[PDB]
């Protein structure tokens, strides 16, 4: 699984991308903020399926035991939803593209107490992506790093995960070298991208407090087939 | 500030290292679970004062506005406490070295509700440092990154923008320094960016523990250093 090349790594990651899901909002009925969280919960529940099937296609993931595959997914699912949302909303300044038929701004995000604080953190990350000019090849790499690194500190099983993590790091550097960046530009950009992952984790924790709901071990396992 | 060589970065960060503090000594008062949180709170408060002095000596930190210096320490003070604890406990498997005379295991962490969950995460990070053989020069770099990165996405004036641009230049200088250290230690170029990535990914877990811990301090609640308190220690005058 780790004999793939950097170019083959990106190729596998790109073709494994989940689809962009729509809201079940009846587009001819009056939209309402009281029903806003209903749409966002159903949407996220349906994105989790496609996320599971994306994870099995992350090179090296299915080499772990099913028990470990679940644990990483329990620990990373919210972070992956957020980085996906931030990615979709990247070309929509000041708004979050939850779905093509759910574009919200922070001024629709004050409907519930404790929401706009999370909203602004998501908007800030999207602005950071926009300044970074984050490439889709980098994005699928950052997303795979989240999947593998989120639950590794909460457990040969660990050593393999670290070999895949090192391999993704090789691929990120390969992209930056193929783009013409110098070596310092390469290790500076790699650093900047990984420091963003700290904010996404923080967003996840603060996100989870607001929601407190969590996908059970059995549900993630059923989805894993 | 930005002129410094990596070598000059490292000595500055090493010279700024706060001292290792102690809990109170008393041979007639045997350790009990009862006074633990009182000991730990007193130790945190005393460390916080020394943390301020270290922060002011992190190159480029006082170039920021005083208002943004506080927000960064508001955002990072707990992270810096834990990573300092993890560093002290690195050489002591299965224990957390809050002080040389306050070394605890997780059976003592079981005393307080919800504590052993964070206690076990701190030991896992200590073990992660152990199995990477984290060096002291890398340590002080990671601590400086936490100080500047943790609070930076949560500030948006024209001045706010040049603060953040300045922070990114310092963080860029630290990344250079980490690479220079790892190159100086004799790693190949692949192992350098692989180790840099391993180092920085730990910062994601340290953020995770800090949010976990912040939640736990509030479960039993004046828990956090306030803005005016942080400003007070930061906003020194020139009369000394
Ligand atoms: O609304 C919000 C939000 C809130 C405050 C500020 C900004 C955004 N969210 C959305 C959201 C809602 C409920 C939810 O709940 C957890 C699942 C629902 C039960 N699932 C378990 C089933 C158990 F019965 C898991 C998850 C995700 C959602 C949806 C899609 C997206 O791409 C991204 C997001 C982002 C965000 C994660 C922060
Ligand atoms: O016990 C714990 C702990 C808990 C659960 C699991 C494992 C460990 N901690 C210790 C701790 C306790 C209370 C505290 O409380 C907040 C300040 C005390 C009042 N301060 C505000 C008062 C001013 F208004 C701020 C801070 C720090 C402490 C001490 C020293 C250290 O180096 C590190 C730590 C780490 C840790 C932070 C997690």
């Amino acid at each position: 699984a780790l004999s793939l090349t950097a170019d083959q790594m990106v190729s596998a990651l790109l073709d494994a991308e989940p689809p962009i899901l729509y809201s079940e909002y009846d587009p001819t009925r009056p939209f309402s903020e009281a029903s806003m969280m209903g749409l966002l919960t159903n949407l996220a529940d349906r994105e989790l399926v496609h996320m599971i099937n994306w994870a099995k296609r992350v090179p090296g993931f299915v080499d772990l035991t099913l028990h470990d595959q679940v644990h990483l997914l329990e620990s990373a699912w919210l972070e992956i939803l957020m980085i996906g949302l931030v990615w979709r909303s990247m070309e929509h300044p000041g708004k979050l593209l939850f779905a093509p038929n759910l574009l919200l701004d922070r001024n629709q995000g004050k409907s519930v107490e404790g929401m706009v604080e999370i909203f602004d953190m998501l908007l800030a990350t999207s602005s950071r992506f926009r300044m970074m000019n984050l490439q889709g090849e980098e994005f699928v790499c950052l997303k795979s790093i989240i999947l593998l690194n989120s639950g590794v500190y909460t457990f040969e099983e660990k050593d393999h995960i670290h070999r895949v993590l090192d391999k993704i790091t090789d691929t990120l550097i390969h992209l930056m070298a193929k783009a013409g960046l110098t070596l310092q530009q390469q290790h500076q950009r790699l650093a900047q991208l990984l420091l963003i992952l700290s904010h996404i984790r923080h967003m996840s924790n603060k996100g989870m407090e607001h929601l407190y709901v969590v996908p059970s071990y059995d549900l993630l396992l059923e989805m894993l087939d």
